[PDB]
This record gives structure tokens, sequence and C-alpha cells, in this order.
């Protein structure tokens, strides 16, 4: 038959629009959530609608427990079941808020942040491996802007940097057995739905190219590259896709 | 009107794979070459049996001197003359050999050849292609290891470490124009033509990913994609296209 | 009266050498350790009858869980309860094994020790340093020189130095409005393993470009000096590599 | 006796601190020059009336020509020929000014800022290794925003990328022989002396680190570490003088 793909927290935002371009190019897809069952299964929906029997979905919560193990294992489980054969495994889920120096209590922020943002990767990971011709990849959200970090994000910064590590170790052990790891780091995509609007302004003016931020379907665009045939060679690899942001300085 | 794009060296090797596969994209190429006339000319041919009146050559030496600025503006003139437009450069030429620091060229030489081929004409072909300005982008031909250097090639490095800062610093300075501007870094891929069958799987065995070189193809489809619709917000970032050769330690 | 430093599994190796230079250059020591008991007392023991009254123990896990934080609080303050004051922290205290992600320790604790050490309780150390003071205030991190051509099977470790990496630029940010640098020193090979063999470290001996020998602990306790002193007050969220060249070394 | 130190642009600002602490630290050194022969002279003869027969002048252009590999020889020579040895290089001397890629000429600007800024250093670095027979030492002046670089400054930037490249090459090349190289890269240091301290202030007030600029004796405070005997398993860093200017977001 056809690829499969899982995409984590594929919801909203990028995930989702990570997951359509995946379906577009032919892959059969898992459409993981935490709380967006609705949106989930709105998505499965519209993309069982174009192609009979091609689109499921999958909860579990990335949170750093005793059981992310399981539930990492649960994820990739469920795109064997359905497709019987797992692909390419997208790193997308992740939590975002600032943790100040000076001042949820911490372990909650070390399990969201520290959790989702780099532990969750590394088990999903470790499954994807396990349970592997073909085109096998993985590929992770990353941030283009970890060396200049938003002032109070340290664990924030400190996932997204572990990430990187994870997807540098995972390229070089993984790549015996075929399998691609790769990054995709935004710059300012899709601005958090709270802040201001005036304010997402003032963010769009500081990008080179085209005063903008990313739509998630730019986004999604390098993604689909790095699983595509065309980065067969590609891994260990992280694509900035961030309009020039991280290149201004102060 | 199909656009067109100037690709340096492109008369053999990785600049041919490079042009055939614009080319097979639906862009009109100028093929820059040195001194490799039959190859040039051969594969223009080939080009234009398959399209009529779809690719041009242009002879130039891309050793630094005071006249390198004319040569420089003289490719990019070539393909306004043959086609109307310049819509891509690739910066694919490359001078590639030792410069011990502890001892037939000379060293006024060796840094004509190696700094202006890998940099200043790179820097002066980005000048030229700006000021004569849809989709317009620019991709260096950069170098995976250039923080881990082959012993001995203290000018090459130099030159491709140029490189890199010329792509920030264009891609910085080119966005409000809409000009994109990208690198594709090779680990090892094609091999030189004077090396042994027990050297080349030497190097052959320390690439993770299937412990073989890239081919010229794999390198160009890196190429392909930054210049594509689907990199329309990537600017100033470098993608390793090594097989996970510069992860892999001493 | 004189500084006083907090040093993380300061009771042997490349932490005690960084404990034994502060000493030798005026500073009062805290000597965190885990299980090195002995070790650690012995060594104040040692600084003590140098200059009476100078070096204090404070045993600590550094594996991450809900009282991590707790902890890790308790050995700053472990710092003005013997010398009334905390100029310097140094983040030494480290796991390092194999984490294989294609395969006896549980997962779960693999991520506690790698995780917990490296990076969530420098930061947790961090964030008490800092909100404890109320001179020349700094911070360093022991990083690793070679963490982006890391040993094979060991993402857990390097996940947990990035993190380190990404503390070193963050903390250095955020704290620098407050006086207090923050940086790191990077070893490439070192003090070799106890248990390694003489053969294998010869092997990794010979892969340094600069003298093809490892670094001495006196040598990565140096670049620490360096950073704590008054000769690196405008320094703040730089990692210095003292690895010999090996980073530059490819496969 | 006393080791020798080269240090070049030392007439003035950040070389002339170098010079000084040099001196203090007991080293002999010579003081290379452009232009500010006025300057080298005073400095000469201060370092000299603290301590007889310490410290020698010598007048160069470090501009990229068919004669510079003769004028760093010379300077090379003129400390074997002061002091009998040579001990110390420091990279200091550089040419700073925008190069728009949309009243020098260009071939002018390439000599002038690859010259000074990448070639003159390699070609001291190779007259220093090669004219050898304990504690060798070079230190380049690097730049800590060169992945943030300030607009219209490709030139610049491409010979700063340069020198790293060209610490690292050497580095790597010289270990055997026991000269270690290292790089300092300054964030904002010593402001033009006719920039309006308004002006002034805004650069200030980027610095995390007390929101003011390094004095020069900062950056010499480095170059003395690492040229040091606490530096003696270092090769092939650059320690960041910046005070946090390069961790600092758009
Ligand atoms: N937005 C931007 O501008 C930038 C984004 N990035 C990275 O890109 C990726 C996508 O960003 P964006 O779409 O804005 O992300 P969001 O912050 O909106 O989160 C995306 C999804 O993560 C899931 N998620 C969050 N916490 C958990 C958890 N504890 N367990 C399980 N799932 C969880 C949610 O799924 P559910 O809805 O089902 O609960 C959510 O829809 C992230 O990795 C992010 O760090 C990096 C830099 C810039
Ligand atoms: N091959 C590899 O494994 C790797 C290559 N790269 C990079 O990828 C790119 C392509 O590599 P590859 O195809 O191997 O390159 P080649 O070594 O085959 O050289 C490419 C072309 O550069 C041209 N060139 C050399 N000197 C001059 C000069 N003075 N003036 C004008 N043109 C000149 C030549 O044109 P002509 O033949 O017409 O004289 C030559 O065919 C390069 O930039 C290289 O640095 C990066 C690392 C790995
Ligand atoms: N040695 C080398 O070659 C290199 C070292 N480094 C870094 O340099 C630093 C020093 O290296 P080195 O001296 O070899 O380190 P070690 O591996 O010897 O560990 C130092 C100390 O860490 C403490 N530690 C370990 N686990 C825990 C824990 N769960 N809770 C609390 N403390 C713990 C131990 O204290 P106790 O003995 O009391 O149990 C131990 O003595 C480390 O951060 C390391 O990663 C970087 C690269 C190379
Ligand atoms: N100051 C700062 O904020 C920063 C500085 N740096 C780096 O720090 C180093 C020192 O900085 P700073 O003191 O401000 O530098 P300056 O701009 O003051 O230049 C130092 C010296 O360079 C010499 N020089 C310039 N052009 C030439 C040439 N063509 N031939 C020979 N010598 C030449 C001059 O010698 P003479 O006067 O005798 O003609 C001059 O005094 C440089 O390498 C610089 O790039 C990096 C980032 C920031
Ligand atoms: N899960 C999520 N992770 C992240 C990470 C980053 C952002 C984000 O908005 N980053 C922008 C940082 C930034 C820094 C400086 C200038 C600008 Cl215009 C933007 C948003 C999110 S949402
Ligand atoms: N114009 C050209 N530029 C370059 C640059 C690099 C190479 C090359 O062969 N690079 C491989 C260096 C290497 C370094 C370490 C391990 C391995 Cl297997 C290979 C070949 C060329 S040809
Ligand atoms: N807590 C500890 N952390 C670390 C981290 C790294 C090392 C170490 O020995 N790293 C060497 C890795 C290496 C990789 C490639 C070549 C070589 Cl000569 C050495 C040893 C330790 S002990
Ligand atoms: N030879 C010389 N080289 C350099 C390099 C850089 C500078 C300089 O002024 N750098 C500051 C760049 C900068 C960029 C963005 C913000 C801030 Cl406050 C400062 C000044 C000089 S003088």
């Amino acid at each position: 038959e056809a690829p499969a793909a899982v995409v984590t927290g594929a919801a909203k935002r990028i995930g989702r629009a990570i997951a359509v371009k995946l379906h577009q190019t032919g892959y059969r897809v898992v459409i993981h959530y935490h709380n967006s069952a609705e949106a989930a299964v709105s998505l499965a929906d519209e993309l069982n609608k174009e192609r009979s029997n091609t689109a499921v979905v999958c909860q579990a919560d990335l949170t750093n427990s005793n059981v992310l193990p399981a539930s990492c294992e649960e994820i990739i489980n469920s795109c064997f079941r359905a497709f019987g054969r797992c692909d390419v495994l997208v790193n997308n889920a992740s939590a975002f808020y600032p943790t100040p120096l000076v001042q949820k209590t911490v372990e909650t922020q070390v399990a969201e942040l520290i959790g989702t943002n780099a532990i969750a990767p590394f088990l999903l990971t470790m499954s994807f491996a396990q349970r592997q011709s073909s085109n096998l990849s993985i590929v992770n959200l990353c941030d283009a802007m970890v060396d200049q970090p938003c002032m109070a994000f340290s664990l924030y910064n400190m996932g997204k940097h572990a990430l990187v590590g994870l997807t540098q170790s995972a390229a070089l052990e993984l790549a015996p057995y075929g399998i691609r790891v790769n990054g995709v780091a935004p710059g300012v995509s899709l601005l958090p739905v709270a802040m201001g609007e005036e304010e997402k302004d003032k963010w769009r003016r500081k990008v080179p190219l085209g005063r903008r931020e990313a739509s998630a379907e730019q986004i999604a665009d390098a993604v689909i590259f790095l699983v595509s045939g065309s980065a067969q060679y590609i891994t260990g690899s992280i694509i900035k896709v961030d309009g020039g942001l991280s290149l201004v300085h102060a």
C-alpha cells in the first residue's frame, strides 16, 4: 500500500498543517492530540472524506510522569495497528510559557517544558526505532531563536536545546537502521492566540523577509521536504524556517 | 516565460547535476565553466535538444584579481542577454587543494584561487545579481565539514567560512528586495579524480547513513528545494546534506 | 571577608580540582557530594588544615524528583549557613552512561539522573543562587566540547549537556541585570573513567591534536578560575572549550 | 630571558591595550602599525621607559596584494631581529566599514577588508610557524556578532568568518608543533571618538551586562589569559567578550 506518518499535537496550528500536507503527499496519518478531541476528529473527518480510511486519531498526554514511556509506545502502536507500518514520525507537540529565575510548581513546569519538548521525543524516537526498501525518518520541531532566547524562558530554551541534542545523537545512532532524523526550526510563526494584536505587529516588523510571521503551511513545507525522497541523504540537519529573523542583531 | 538560473562551474560533477535538475524543473540555464569547454558545450547541446533555446555557456576565470568584478558582472549579464531575466544564482564553482602552513603555485596565487572562487566571486556575483534586479534566490555551495577541517586546508576552509558569512549577510541585506539567500553544505560527495579504491572506501566507511558519499543528484535535490515555492520563507539557512558525517567524532 | 563558592560533585576528579583551586585563590568552599562521603570529608579536612573554617561538605542527590528543588535550595543555604555569602556556583556534578535507543536502571531512572544531574539541578541551583542574593558574582557550568559530535548511544547525556548550554545562555541573559555572570567550561577528554583500561585510554589519548593526551583536572580548573576572576568581568554567556583541539578533528 | 610578542594594529585602542598588558606581564613587544606612527613611538618610548630595550615598532600595510606575503614575513622577522624569538602573535589589526551589495573601488574594499581581517592573519600565521626553531600561541581578534551581522557589512563579515576558519584550521595544523591558536571575540568595545554620545548610548543600552561597551583592557584581559600558562590545553577556542550582547534577539 502507501506510507504512514505519526504527527504529534496535530489538532491545531503547525501540527495540523503538517498532517494535511503529509496526507496530500499520499501518507496515511495518525493525528495525535492531548486536548483537541474535536479538532482531531474534524481533521480525520476531512482527510478520510478525501481518501477513504487513511486518517486516524490518537490520544496521549505527553507530560513527564511515570507513564510517558507507555504513551509514546501507544502512539507508535496505533500507527502500526491502523496501517501496519510507520514511515515517519513528526515531533511537533510542545509547551511554551515563561519560567523566571527570580520569582504550576517547578516540576510541573519541568514535566511540561522539559517533558513535552524533549523527553517525549526521546521516547517516541526509541519506540519508532524499536518497532523497525523503505524511507524512514523522524522530524523534530526545533526553534530558530535557541541562541538568542526570550528573556525568562530558561526551561523552554533548555528543552529546545535538548531537542537539538536528540536530533544529533539519534541521527548518528539510527543511521545504521536507515532511519533519518532531522529538525525544522521556526522563528515567529502563528503567534500566541492570547498575545495582543497590535503587539503581534511589533514582532512581524522585526522579520527581514516580508515583515511577517511564517504560516503553518510554510513550516509544514520543510517537514515535507525532509521526509521526501529528495532528502534521502539528509540526517542530523536542522532547517531554519524563520524569514531571516535569527540573523537580526539587537 | 520560464525563469532563468546561473550555475557556476556547471560543466562537471555537482554543478552539472544542479544545472540538469534546474532545467528538468523548467529553468533556462547559464552554464558557467573555466576550463571544461567540451563538457560545457556538450551539456548545453543536451539541454537544448531536450528543449530548444534553453541553455547557454559562459566562460570565466573566478580567480581573485582586479578584473574579477567585471568577469562576475559578465556572467550575470550573459543570463540577461540570453534569457532576458535572472531568477536564480547558484554559487557552485570551487577551488580545492591543500595549502600547508609549514612547508608549484605561489602563495599569492593560492589565495587568489581559493579565496577568489570560494568567497570573493560569490560576493561579486551576488552584488551583480541584486543590482540587475518573483521568486528570486541564491544558493551557495558550502561545506558541512568546515568546523572539523581537513589537515592543511586552511585557505580552502577560510573561503568556505567566508561563504557562510556571505550567506548570512546577503540574506539579511537582500530580504527587503525579496531575494532569498541560502546554502547547501555537502559532506563527502563525488570523490576526487586522483584517489585509489582503498582510500575511497576509507572515507565512505565514515558516513553513518549508508556508508557512502552523496550522489550529485542528492546535492542537487536540496538546491531544488531551496529555490522552489516550498522554501519561500527560508533565508539565511544552510542545509547539511552529509549523511551524518559531521556528527562523527574522531 | 573571603568570598565563598559552591562546587557540585567536588569530592573527586574535576570538581575536587576546582574546589582546590578556588580554595588556593582565597575562596571558602562548599564541597557538595552524593555518595563520596569519605572523599569529601577528606578534602574538607585538608582544606581546613590549610586555613581553618574555610571548607564544609554538603550531601545531596541531584537526581530529578519533586524534592530536587528543595535539595538544591538546601545546597545554596549550606553556603550561607557556613560562610554568610555565596559568590560563585560551579555546576560540575554529572551522571554519564550509555542510554541506547534501540535496546538494569529503568528508563525513568536514566532520565531522572542524566537530565536531572546535567541540566535540571543546574537550573534549580541557578534559581536558588540568584534568589538568595540580597563583589563579583558568577556561575560556571561544566559543559562538553564534543556535544555536537557525540558518543554513540549517549542520547540522554547529550540532551542534558545541550540543555546546560541553553541554561548558560538563558541565565546569562536573565541574570546580567543583577550583575551575575554565567559561563561554561567545556572539556574534551579529561580524566578518563576509573574503570577504563589503559589500552582504551591510549586510543582516546592519541586523538588529541595538542600533545596526544587528556586534559589534567588542573587545566580544566584553570579555565573555571579565569571565568570567576575579575579578568573576566565583561564575560557572560561564553563557553570556553578546553579540549586540546579534539573537537576540530574529523572522523 | 623574556618572551616576545607581535601585536598588529597596536598603536591605538584595543591593540594598544594588548601590547601594554603583554609588556606588563613580562613580554617584550613589537608594536605594529600602519598610519599611526606618532602613536606607536610614544607607546614604545613609555614601555621602554618602564623597562629598557623591551619594545620596538614596525610599520606595514596589511591590505591584500602581491606584496602582502613579503610584508608579513618582515613583520615576523622584525620580532626575531629585535628579541631573538617570537613567542606570541596577536592578529588585532582590522579594517571596518560598510560595503552595500546594492569612495573606494570594489576591488579596494575586498583588498582592504579581506586583506587586513583574513589574509594577513594567514600570512602572519605561516611566517610565525615557519620561523620557529615553549608557550607559543596565536590569538586572533574575532567578532562576537558575526552570525547577527550589521546590515551592509558583507565583506567585513566575510573576513571575520574567514578568521574563524583560520583559527580552527591553524589550531589543528600547528598543534603538533605545540603552537596554540585561539580567538577573542568582542561585542561592542571602544566606540568611535566622533560618534555622538546619543548614538553611543543606543548601542550601550543593548548590552545585558552593565549596559556599557567593553573597555580595551577587558578585551586585552582575555588575550592575556589565552597566551598564559593557564590556557596550556586550550586551542581552537574563541572566547566571546561581549557582555551578553550576542544573546539578545531583535
Ligand atoms: N509558534 C511559533 O511561532 C513557534 C513554534 N515553535 C515550535 O513549533 C512547534 C509547533 O508550535 P505551535 O503550533 O505554535 O505550538 P503550541 O504551543 O500551540 O502547541 C502545539 C500543540 O502541542 C500540544 N501539547 C502541548 N502541551 C502538551 C502536552 N503536555 N501533552 C501533549 N500535547 C501537548 C497541543 O495539543 P492539544 O491541542 O491536543 O492539547 C497543541 O495543539 C512547537 O514544538 C514549538 O515549540 C518554535 C518556535 C516558534
Ligand atoms: N565534492 C564533495 O564531496 C564536496 C564538495 N563541496 C562543495 O560543493 C561544490 C561542488 O563540488 P564539486 O563538484 O566536487 O567541485 P569540483 O572540485 O569538481 O569543482 C567545481 C568546478 O569549479 C570550477 N572552478 C575551479 N577553479 C575555478 C576558477 N579559478 N575559476 C572558475 N571556475 C573554477 C571548475 O570549473 P572547470 O572544470 O570548467 O574548470 C570545476 O569543474 C563546491 O563549491 C565544493 O566546495 C563541499 C564539500 C564536499
Ligand atoms: N572527564 C571528562 O573527560 C569530561 C568531563 N566533562 C564534564 O566535566 C565535569 C567533571 O567531569 P568528571 O570530574 O569526570 O565527572 P564525574 O563523572 O567524575 O562526576 C563528578 C561527580 O558527579 C557527582 N554525581 C553523579 N551523579 C550524581 C547524582 N545523581 N547526584 C549528585 N551528584 C552526582 C558524583 O558525586 P559523588 O562522587 O559524591 O557521588 C561525582 O563524583 C562533568 O560535568 C562532566 O560531564 C565533559 C567532558 C569530558
Ligand atoms: N571595537 C569594537 O567594538 C570591536 C572590535 N572588534 C575587533 O577587535 C580588534 C580591535 O578593534 P579596534 O581597536 O576597535 O580596531 P580599529 O578599527 O581601531 O583598528 C585597529 C588598527 O587596525 C589597523 N589597520 C586598519 N586597516 C589597516 C590596514 N589596511 N593595514 C594595516 N593596519 C590596518 C590600524 O592601524 P593604524 O591606525 O596604525 O593605521 C588601526 O589602529 C579588530 O580586529 C576588530 O575587528 C570586533 C568587534 C567589536
Ligand atoms: N509551543 C510554542 N513554542 C513557541 C516558541 C516560540 C514562539 C514565539 O513566538 N517565538 C518568537 C520569538 C521571537 C523573539 C524575538 C523576536 C521575534 Cl519577532 C520573535 C512561540 C511558540 S509556541
Ligand atoms: N570543490 C571541492 N570542494 C570539496 C570539499 C570537500 C571535499 C571532500 O572530499 N570532503 C570530505 C572531507 C572529509 C572529512 C572527514 C571525513 C571524510 Cl570521509 C571526508 C571535496 C571537495 S571538491
Ligand atoms: N560525568 C562525566 N561526563 C563525561 C563526559 C565526557 C567524557 C568523555 O570521556 N568524553 C570523551 C568523548 C570522546 C569522543 C571522541 C573522541 C574522544 Cl578522545 C573522546 C567523560 C565524562 S565523565
Ligand atoms: N576594526 C573594527 N572592527 C569592529 C567590529 C565591530 C564594531 C562595532 O562597533 N560592533 C558593534 C556591533 C553591534 C551590533 C549590534 C548592536 C551593537 Cl550595541 C553593536 C567596531 C569595530 S572596529
